[PDB]
Parts: structure tokens; sequence; C-alpha cells
């Protein structure tokens, strides 16, 4: 039985290596990673890989790994797939812990924009969780933390993290992680997966997929929001993605909004993440 080596980047930035039979479905690898991580609440997570176009794709647990990675290396990342709207309702601390690690990367990467004060508050909870109570021995007026807190670090941000860290004396890692999540979950881009698209008039927009529904960012003056209930059906054809929207009660007919994606694979990728989000958040 011939086995392929798999390399998985974990949320702490470490590499897990294992082997699976070469015809294995994604679920086989995912189960091995989750066992390694002592993760039971697996439903919120998945593995990503990079395609021949270098785009992030979700490894489908139901399909053979080889028919997805195709010509590419068997190299993956472990990621949050479905961001829980209320992390306090997760049953395990270790689940909240992996969600915190994901969000810290979302923030440092700039996928999850954040005000100065929220960057410093989130940072202060991370330090409390990672190091425990504030110690002036480690920290002088010139302190810079090893922790990455933001897409651009300043001395003022490092100072504010320490100031808030001082206020958290006696907080346990689980408690600090829960506070981190209570703040992160409120950010306007929390758990929003963004896709580049053009509207029916060729104007560049972003589509966001999240728990509550589909967002159309036409600009900061005009964001349209379609709660999952308002979304009749989803479809792709060629480079196009279509959303059918319920009529207002007493209008007779649904509306169709069409979008032009960069290529056929980007349209199919958007369709599949929408279907998965609608199913997941239909059942939550
Ligand atoms: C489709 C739809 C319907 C209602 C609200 C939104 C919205 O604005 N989101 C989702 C929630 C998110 C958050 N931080 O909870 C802020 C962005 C989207």
């Amino acid at each position: 039985p011939k086995s392929m080596q798999c390399k998985v980047i974990l949320l702490d930035g470490s590499e897990y290596t294992c082997d699976v039979e070469k015809r294995s479905r994604g679920q086989v690898l995912f189960d091995k990673v989750c066992e390694h991580l002592n993760l039971l609440e697996k439903d919120y997570f998945g593995l990503t890989y990079r395609d021949a176009e270098n785009q992030k794709n979700w490894l489908d647990p139901a399909k053979e790994i080889k028919k997805q990675v195709r010509s590419g290396a068997w190299h993956f990342s472990f990621n949050v797939k479905f961001y829980p709207p209320d992390p306090a309702q997760l049953s395990e601390d270790i689940t909240r812990y992996y969600l915190c690690l994901q969000l810290r990367d979302d923030i440092v990467s700039g996928r999850l924009p954040c005000s100065f004060v929220t960057l410093a508050l989130l940072g202060s909870y991370t330090v409390q969780s990672e190091l425990g109570d504030y110690d002036p021995d480690e920290c002088g007026s010139d302190y810079i933390s090893e922790f990455r807190f933001a897409p651009n670090h300043t001395k003022e941000l490092e100072d504010k993290v320490i100031e808030l860290h001082k206020s958290h004396r006696g907080m346990t890692p689980a408690e600090a992680e829960m506070h981190f999540l209570e703040n992160a979950k409120k950010l306007s881009m929390y758990g929003v997966d963004l896709h580049h698209a053009k509207d029916s008039e060729g104007v560049e927009i972003m589509l966001g997929v999240c728990a509550s529904g589909l967002l159309i960012y036409r600009d900061r003056l005009r964001i349209n929001r379609f709660a999952w209930p308002k979304v009749l059906k989803i479809s792709y054809k060629r480079n196009n993605f279509y959303i059918k929207i319920r009529p207002g009660e007493f209008e007779q007919f649904e509306s169709t909004i069409g979008f032009k994606l960069p290529n056929h694979r980007a349209a199919k990728r958007l369709w599949k993440v929408c279907v998965e989000h609608h199913t997941f958040f239909r059942l939550l």
C-alpha cells in the first residue's frame, strides 16, 4: 500500500508531517491532524492547499487528496473554516485556543482590520495567556514583545499592550483567550471571507462570505447585505457567479444579481464556500 508524505503548517507556525495512502480522501489527513492537535470540536476547521494558480483552496474531506492537489506538493495549512459567531458557546477551551491562534494571524496579516486600541487590547490578552501576570523584570521603557500583534508595529502600540497587560493580573489563559474572542468577534470583518469580483456594470467590488450571509462591498458608502434567508439560490456558469434574492412579501418574482469573477475556478471556489457557509449556519 503506497503512502504519500503530507506536510501541514499548524496555527502556531510549526510543521506536522504524516503519511496517508495515496488514494486517501481529505478526511483521513484532517482526522490525523486533529488527533495530533487534541481537537474534538473539528466542525469549525479544515485544511487549505495552494492550487496551480497559487490560490488558497479548502481541501474537500469527501474527495481524494490527489484529485485536488493534482500536480502540486502535498503541503497544507490547518485553518478555521467556519468562525463561530459566539465563541463562548464552544464546548472546549482548546477549540477557543486554536480560534485565537487563527485570529492572531488574521490580524497580523491585515485580513482582519482593527483599531489601535483593539490591537493593543487583543495583544494584552495574548500576552496574559502566553506569559501570565505582568512582570516589570522582562519589560523596561524600551520593551518590544516577541509577539506579533499587528500588520505594522509601533513603540506606542507596544506601550499600550503593556499598559493593558498590567490590568489583567490573575487572569488564567482560558479566561484571557475568552476575553480575546469577546473583543475579536465584534470586528466588522470577523469571519468574513473576501472575494474579488466585478458587478454587472464591470465595477470592481468585493464579496464577503460569513455566518450571517453575503456582503457586497461596492464602497464604504454602499455595502449591501443579504441575510442567508434572503438568498433563494446560488450558481456559477463560466466566469460568472449568480445570487437569486427573495422578493419582498407581495412582489411576485425574485431578483438576480450577477458577478464576474477573475476566471472559472474563482467562480466555482466562491460558489462552494457560499454553499458550505449557508449549510453550516443553517444548522447552527
Ligand atoms: C449579511 C449580513 C447581515 C447582517 C449583518 C452583516 C454584517 O454586517 N456582518 C456580519 C457580522 C459581523 C460581525 N463582526 O459579527 C459584522 C459584518 C451581514
